[PDB]
């Protein structure tokens, strides 16, 4: 059963192949089912939102298709789902009187977020065939076909992609055909800044052809490594300014849109989306100090909805981004909305909000007093996921930013109470009460670690550990075989025989040890 | 070449069996060359020391037979090499006229340290045959000879080994030799005490079977833990008390015997000297407590002796048993003998002195005094050999013990001047300032350390970690990005592109990470 192969891998794109192939041996009432879980599974997959959208338009449900492009249009930039969007407007309203005006508009719309697709050049004469098809009786009329077809020529044969010779071709023979005296000027007048691009054309054409652009986008877990690779690499070859100009913004937007087809199939990679929203804070800032300020809050903002986008599409239980996007908005002195970062995902049914909670205590603090950060910390363990590790954290908070060793002593002791099971977290209390150097209310906390039964011997290696560390630092050798005997003891087990092994503690210091590599190996010897 | 392989492992008994192949292809004053060569390497080797001995007393050189007997029959238990010993005796002696006398010296010697040997069984009959051969003319001389022969008969019929029972039989027939009335009694009077022994001889006569005990000794590097396997139940064996007796001191001895046995083959495993000597010291104070002191001090001396042993025979360049030895002389009291076991130690040319003298330093303060200990961290600081470890440990124990936050800072100090290129030295002096809770001071040895320059950037990573830990306790997320920024520029090199798999220790504390095992691998994540 292919459900069985997505039971195991729901990325099984074996089983969605399958699921698929019989999408269509059944009709739109029944695949529309399947469908909708594949889209569900691969937002980013123009190939799949299309198999969708031309079997709903199959089954003439004109409604459902508007419909189905609405809700990935604008979210998923795949040359094929635009050109498809292009074909149903040319048909669904071709008929209508304001069919013209509504074409238009949708070519505009469409080369303004996907004409900068290598494999655009379609889009681009489909519009000017439009265009010079315009019925125009008159002079003031047909003229204002030519600056109409004029500027999609213009602004084509300036824009990077495969046929762009083709482009520059017909627009030589227009111009000509209209005026083969200023003609000649009209052309040599563009002439640098297409040659500028024919060329681009050139360089993007190679970047782009070891590059998938159709894989469906999955979790990571050999060519994808390797793709990876080439993705990295077209990105940085938009970031290094192919088209040798001093535009940034027009930088920034061929990087952006690459990132953008990148994402559509890495699009579960944490470090791509991070270094988007990287390359726009920067962007930004380096067009504050040129003066553009408006051109800048732009990229200031949209930057912080590269974060918003990742971690509410493909990622939206990765604490990474999220941090990644807290943190951001934190810079920006926009606290308000640091805080809704932070309870978003904590709104999240299931994550090991710990460190979350970690990280929001640490922001809150950090940022809006020790109050606002006991606020967090009380919510923290108010959390019935909540584990140890943050009692530890903002008990050392107070210490190492208060400086007051109670509310320090209360958290931790207000810990060891509800955590004093976990030998991370008692330890994590020893090691502190150890560095303030009080010989022996540390040799007290010990004792009671050991003897307060709390903690089960079978997992106290650790501290009897930390115990010699003790007494051999301050302490004197009596004091050592006694801690030393006990620890045997507890564990008379499985140390009998290890005696050695466990000798040899007693004396190495960092990465000093009484004994060779290999003396070590056969007394069966474990460094922890 | 045989001595090629042995430019390669100086153990390769390939190699020895062939120079002891060729080893009599020669005349005694070309092999005697060889075999010094050999018993200096195998000086644990009865065996080995037999084939020179042979070799000379085939020679007929009587005089140095004797030198190499007193320079082994004393340190190697091996039962061919005494019954070797024995025959010597036989032969040289045989026509002194106090012979006789000589001769049953030797015999008791013999017995003494070696009749304890489950292959000894012939030794006893030779000494018996011996004495019965005694001519005796008289009576008190025939009676004489009874009370001698009844004696090695009786101390025979309860010694654990082979032949056990053909010793117990010719006794029996030995007295019912002299009075078949009296002989019923004088025989069924020590029976209990023969039983007892003719089984423990059988139990003695099993775990001895899988033992080898002619295997030259080689440093650890299949069977030899199979083997170690097999002594070890030897020696615990022993240790149970197989003669169910209540002597001590009998226990003690067969115990002791068998470690001495075992020592001759796995005498390269510094974990049995040292468990040899635990049980020393254990059956002392185990002696000291049911009041017999005398027969205790004895243990308790030898104890200590097993440990010089150890650190003079086979392992002279061992820092464990030597710590154990300085330790143990340290618990006796014997604070002038540890100063001598650690300035032997000192005393080897090549070594890593840097432990010992911490160690050294550490026996010191605590056992003499805070100047006994600067003492040795003056001698530490004078040893071109000594590495910058022992002005980490000598700093902290100011701090640790004193409470001196001067002595501390200045012996780092005076250590970051000579040691300040090693980048576990340096994160040594921060972990400590850092502890002190001192937010700026910290932040100043952060700076100088890594703006110094004494350090090579390439190897200051671990440094810049430790900032950013210390910028995100206190501090805040600018200052984070600042010392972040800075990272990187240094590292430009091998971090580009690792952005990522870098922010995520921004974030991460202890075993929590803000990212899944599977995403960090992607990532090119690596834990510290």
């Amino acid at each position: 059963m292919a459900e069985k192969k997505l039971e195991e891998n729901p990325y099984d794109l074996d089983a969605w192949s399958i699921l698929i192939r019989e999408a269509q041996n059944q009709p739109i009432d029944k695949a529309r089912k399947t469908y909708e879980r594949l889209v569900a599974q691969f937002p980013s997959s123009g190939r799949f939102w299309k198999l969708y959208i031309e079997a709903e338009i199959k089954a003439k449900n004109y409604d459902k298709v508007e419909k189905l492009f609405q809700r990935c249009l604008m979210k998923v930039l795949h040359i094929d789902l635009w050109k498809c969007y292009l074909s149903y407007v040319r048909e669904t309203k071709g008929k209508l009187p304001s069919y013209k005006e509504k074409m238009a508009q949708a070519y505009d719309f469409a080369l303004d977020k996907i004409g900068m697709e290598i494999m655009s050049y379609q889009i681009w004469v489909d519009y000017i065939n439009f265009l010079k098809g315009v019925e125009a009786v008159g002079s003031y009329a047909e003229n204002q076909r030519i600056t109409a077809v004029r500027r999609v020529y213009q602004r084509g044969c300036v824009n990077p992609m495969i046929n762009i010779e083709q482009l520059w071709r017909d627009y030589n023979k227009y111009e000509e055909g209209i005026n083969i005296h200023l003609a000649k000027k009209m052309i040599e007048d563009r002439s640098r800044d297409y040659m500028n691009a024919r060329r681009v054309a050139k360089e993007y054409e190679t970047v782009m052809k070891g590059l998938d652009r159709n894989a469906p986008s999955v979790p990571p877990q050999p060519q994808e490594a390797q793709q990876v690779d080439m993705w990295k690499k077209y990105i940085q070859w938009e970031k290094s300014n192919p088209l040798r100009t001093e535009d940034q913004t027009l930088i920034t937007k061929r990087v952006m849109f690459a990132y953008e087809q990148c994402l559509l199939v890495l699009g579960h990679h944490p470090d791509i989306w991070y270094e988007a929203a990287q390359y726009l804070e920067q962007s930004s800032k380096l067009l504050a100090e040129k003066g553009d300020m408006n051109n800048a809050k732009l990229f200031s903002d949209e930057a912080a909805n590269i974060y918003e986008r990742a971690i509410s599409t493909l990622l939206k239980k990765n604490m990474l981004l999220y941090f990644a996007y807290a943190d951001y908005e934190e810079s920006r002195m926009k606290y308000e909305k640091v805080h809704s970062i932070y309870n978003r995902l904590l709104a999240i049914e299931d994550i090991d909000p710990t460190l979350v909670y970690i990280q929001y205590m640490k922001f809150a603090r950090r940022a809006e007093g020790i109050k606002s950060g006991r606020m967090i910390f009380k919510k923290a363990r108010e959390d019935a996921r909540t584990r140890h590790h943050v009692y530890v954290t903002a008990a050392l908070m107070e210490y190492y930013c208060s400086k007051d060793k109670s509310v320090a002593f209360k958290i931790f002791e207000l810990g060891l109470k509800k955590y004093g099971d976990i030998p991370e977290y008692v330890l994590a209390y020893i090691d502190y009460l150890s560095h303030l150097n009080e010989d022996n209310n540390t040799r007290v906390l010990f004792e009671r670690v050991l003897t307060s039964g709390s903690l089960p011997p079978e997992k106290s290696g650790e501290i009897w550990a930390r115990f010699l560390a003790f007494e051999s630092n301050i302490g004197d050798l009596a004091s050592i075989l006694k801690v030393e005997k006990r620890r045997f003891t507890a564990f008379r087990e499985e140390y009998e025989g290890k005696e050695t092994a466990l000798l040899v503690d007693r004396y190495k210091f960092m990465d000093l040890y009484p004994c060779s590599a290999s003396e070590l190996k056969a007394l069966g010897y474990k460094d922890v």
